[PDB]
């Protein structure tokens, strides 16, 4: 008798992020029966070489790898994954 | 007898993000029976080389890889995945 | 007897994002029986080389790869995946 | 008789992030039956070489790897994964 | 008779981050039946070479590895994973 109760009684303007998972149980990359990224925030994510495959650059491979991150980049974020009730959130740039 | 109750009683203007998952159970990339990205925010995501395949650049491959991220890029975001009730959210640029 | 109740009683102008999943069970890329992107926001996503195939650039391949991200790009977003009741959301540029 | 109660009684505009997981049980990368990233925030994440595959650069491979992170990059974030009720959150740049 | 009660009575605008996990039980990288990153914040994470594979650079491999982190990068974050009720959070730059 599995019973789960979340936020049974709610009143008064609450700001909630709810993540309820119920589970019952009676080759470069292998992933199975998984749950990922219920609330995921990715900012300025970089990935260059991934899962190239079978025998990459196997023989006589002259490879020059150059990765440059030289950009003027501004990330101004207010209240990231932060619910807020009866609040004041402001971003002011002068 | 699996029973799940979420937000059974709601009153008063609540701001909610709900993610309820119920599960019962009675080759470069292999992924099976998975749940991903219920609430995912990807900002400025970069991916250059992925899952190239079988025998990439197998023999006598002269490859020059150059990745440059040199751009003026502004990301101003307010209340990202942040529900807000009876609040004030403002982005002001002068 | 699987029973799921979400937002059984609702009153008072709530702003909700609902993601309810119920499941019962009685080759460069292989993915099976999966659920993805219920609420996914992709901003400025870049992908250059993906799933090229069988034997890419197999023999005597002289390849020069140059990836440049040098653009003036402004992303001003207010209340991204953030429901808001009895609130004030404004983007003002002067 | 598994019973879980979270936020049974709620009143007065609370700002909550809820992560409830219920579980019952009666080859470069292998991952199985896992739950990841319920609330994950990734900022300026870099990954260059991952899961290259079988026999990368197996024989007579002259490879020069250069990774440069030389960019002017400002990350101003207020209230990251920090719900706030009856509060004042402001980002002011002059 | 497993019974778990969290936040049974809530009143007065509390700001909470809740992480409740209930569990019952009646080859470069192998990970199984794990829960990770319920509340994880990754800032300026770098990873260069990971999970290269079977026999990387197996024979006669002349490889020069150079990793440079020479960028002007400012990370100003207020209230990271710090819920705050009836508070004042401000980031002011002059």
């Amino acid at each position: 008798p599995l019973m789960v109760k979340v936020l049974d009684a709610v009143r008064g303007s609450p700001a909630i992020n709810v993540a309820v998972h119920v589970f019952r149980k009676a080759g470069l990359t292998a992933e199975e029966e998984f749950v990922e990224g219920i609330y995921k925030v990715e900012i300025d994510t970089k990935s260059y070489w991934k899962a190239l495959g079978i025998s990459p650059f196997h023989e006589h491979a002259e490879v020059v790898f150059t990765a440059n991150d030289s950009g003027p980049r501004r990330y101004t974020i207010a209240a990231l994954l932060s619910p807020y009730s009866y609040s004041t959130t402001a971003v002011v740039t002068n």
